[PDB]
């Protein structure tokens, strides 16, 4: 997260870190056994880390649970990043509490202008590289489809939306990938892509979660 703020320990209880010996992506807990992340975060050997603040220190509220299965969206295209969504099932159900909690799926899509909370452990620099160890947060509005398409000609599909600031300086970044965009208590987006980070006229692009609720529910119901 570039130009954000320190969330505070366990203030974003649905935020998970995906770990393969190191943090590599964010995710969102959507029930006791399932996490939503980005398809471009797919790899084998995933451990889901819940209840994290400082990802380099055991602080007492963590649950570390290995993934039993991961399911990339059937229509994910790694070239275009269309359908950039995946589900990860935990080998055992997380113990849900005030600091480890699921986030609700949308019942309808969010509109341009809606304010959302974006979070993660990604790079905090727009030029250069600095990884924080505590969770960072950014409040950002969803942008209109037309401004999103104008920002990224030929690249925005019906499964993507832009959020952030066209002036630059405030954005998600590398390492925030797969993490949440939550608006009015609903998971509306997944950190997907962007040109650099926090660059003028290059806002963050996010997977449009409301398009996938039927797939998520049906997949969970049979796996
Ligand atoms: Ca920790």
């Amino acid at each position: 997260i570039v130009g954000g703020y320190t969330c505070g320990a366990n203030t974003v209880p649905y935020q998970v870190s995906l770990n393969s010996g190191y943090h590599f992506c964010g995710g969102s807990l959507i029930n006791s056994q399932w996490v939503v992340s980005a398809a471009h975060c797919y790899k084998s050997g995933i451990q889901v880390r819940l209840g994290e603040d400082n990802i380099n220190v055991v602080e007492g509220n963590e649950q570390f649970i290995s993934a039993s299965k991961s399911i990339v969206h059937p229509s994910y295209n790694s070239n275009t990043l269309n359908n950039d969504i995946m589900l990860i099932k935990l080998k055992s159900a997380a113990s849900l509490n005030s600091r480890v909690a699921s986030i609700s799926l949308p019942t309808s899509c969010a509109s341009a202008g809606t304010q959302c909370l974006i979070s993660g452990w990604g790079n905090t620099k727009s030029s250069g590289t600095s990884y924080p160890d505590v969770l960072k947060c950014l409040k950002a509005p969803i942008l209109s489809d037309s401004s999103c398409k104008s920002a990224y000609p030929g690249q925005i599909t019906s499964n993507m939306f832009c959020a952030g600031y066209l002036e630059g300086g405030k954005d998600s970044c590398q390492g925030d990938s797969g993490g949440p965009v939550v608006c009015s208590g609903k998971l509306q987006g997944i950190v997907s892509w962007g040109s650099g980070c926090a660059q003028k006229n290059k806002p963050g692009v996010y997977t449009k979660v409301c398009n996938y609720v039927s797939w998520i529910k049906q997949t969970i119901a049979s796996n």
